[PDB]
């Protein structure tokens, strides 16, 4: 038997509890691979699934985590033997199904990666989605022109989980990042990361009357959404993008269309839960390359089992700094 | 001496009027090329700039038109001589800048364009701005993965310039348009140019308190904005894209940002207004080979420069089908 983190719920009253118990095998659903886990971690949807569910879960009992690493265990698909290290993220893996938060895990084979070269299965969750659509959101404006040299990229949320890797990935490709915080104390550990300069978040997390503003980003990495991603949207430099990757702040978004019209502005979407295989290894092969480890180390926040029913609770108040390491089998 | 539209503002109560009037050269601004124009058209901001202004204009006497076509009578750039016809959209003509109004006009030789192979002055201003931002649309939908034979695409007020125009160019470059309208009325004529379905305005119109609707349309070419834009941007399939190109349903974006992060949309501005020299020649090459030119002369509504009051108030209440041609020389 092994060790796994259960949420329950009350249908009559609809309040859940979430717990570490013991399961067996066949307790899981059955998959392709199994998998011993070795690492999981907490994003801001982790949260939701570990406490209210946020809608997103729709069977409990339920074993939450979007993520996971590890070694493969039996597999029934050619892909992967006995051994081979993979990596788990998304694919609604710790949402429609049991996750990654248990010392072992099943799934289809088509969800799996290789462990990507240079990262191992630590590292690779201390990437994580948040990590992995950090990642996706640097190629988004890449693709659409981004290029150092013509002003700062706004990076909200920035001592979050998708911020952190945000700005260390783009201060190490040469650009200056200005980092949007709430809370100035982080302000060190932020320019530690490579921000250039601090935003406060009080300064851009009301919409104005003005459906313009004066042009200041050169892009923008947007964790928070809401009113911010709105004001911002007036802030942008003409031809610039910004990618929409998180609801934090809330999900409505009360915009105007006179950023996209005036100034020729996108808001580009980030999915990660479905990016199709062949991109997956594209974008965990730059973090390879643009992540420097040294800079990831220094967001890992280490946690067990045990602490996620906090961990979930406090990332939903967005009282979680960096990157949380969930060793399964501490 | 010639004729042009000139607009007085009667700056102590505010209120402005536009009548024919006869201009020398010398009452025209300098510049580097002077056009002998003839033609020009009705775009929606010409109706603003007609009428009330609407902030677009900050001094007065004005002679609006931001689009003209026609032949250089004189220049000072190498670029131009005369005998050169020529076409003007956008640069800020007709809103800054005297425009195309007028048998005369005056503008630097950075502003024009050759006239393109294959469209002569005429046919260029049938085109106008309307028509030159609905192929810029098509071309960002195209540079998103917009293929044909995945779904069908939306073109909202499809009766209208920029609408007619995209319905057209998308019909010829194989794809399902689905052309949004208040006036029934119009179905045959938007069939006429390609249209495989009508969908009604009111259908499409409001926003609703689900975030996500049934994934319909393959991309999107929005001359609407407003809450229909709003509305549109929770029924795009699965990594499509909104272009967006209008505002006359409104300038506020009631939006959510839960289609970007959960279905990877996007919505990508188009601004004609400052396209670079460069890009203005393919998208005229690509308008010039992929909007049939007998569509293009079955949304022609010819006019003059008399008839520019009227039209300038009826293009501002969704009163105008097609694309007017204004023979400034009739
Ligand atoms: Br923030
Ligand atoms: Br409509």
């Amino acid at each position: 038997m092994f060790n796994a983190l259960v949420v329950d719920k009350d249908e009559e009253s609809g309040k859940t509890q979430a717990a570490v118990k013991q399961l067996s095998l066949t307790d899981l659903p059955v998959g392709e691979v199994t998998v011993a886990v070795e690492y999981s971690t907490v994003n801001y949807k982790d949260g939701l699934c570990i406490g209210p569910g946020g809608g997103l879960v729709r069977k409990y009992p339920h074993v939450p985590g979007i993520d996971f690493a590890g070694t493969v265990e039996n597999s029934s698909d050619e892909r992967y033997k006995p051994g081979d290290k993979v990596v788990l993220t998304g694919w609604r893996v710790g949402e429609a199904h049991w996750g990654g938060y248990s010392q072992k895990a099943n799934v289809r084979a088509d969800w799996l990666v290789p462990l990507p070269e240079g990262l191992d299965t630590r590292q690779a969750m201390a990437v994580g989605t948040a990590g992995f659509t950090a990642m996706l959101a640097v190629m988004a404006l890449e693709d659409h022109g981004l290029t150092p040299g013509h002003g700062p990229v706004l990076v909200t949320g920035a001592a979050g989980g998708v911020g952190s890797v945000a700005t260390a990935i783009l201060a190490h490709l040469g650009y200056e990042v200005a980092a949007v915080t709430g809370r100035p104390e982080t302000a060190d550990y932020l320019t530690s990361l490579g921000a250039t300069q601090i935003v406060a978040r009080d300064e851009i997390n009301e919409t104005v009357k003005r459906p313009l503003e004066s042009e200041i980003w050169a892009g923008c990495v947007d964790a928070v959404g809401g009113a911010m991603l709105a004001r911002v949207l007036g802030q942008m430099k003409y031809g610039a993008s910004v990618a929409a990757v998180g609801l934090a702040g809330g999900a409505g978004l009360p915009a105007t269309v006179i950023p996209f019209l005036l100034r020729g502005v996108n808001l580009l979407g980030i999915d990660s839960v479905m990016q199709p295989y062949a991109n997956r290894l594209r974008a965990w092969e730059r973090i390879a390359r643009d992540l420097p480890m040294d800079k990831l180390e220094a967001m890992i926040r280490p946690a067990t089992l045990s602490d996620l029913p906090g961990l979930g609770a406090d990332i939903l108040k967005g009282q979680v700094q960096g990157r949380v390491v969930v060793d399964v089998n501490a």
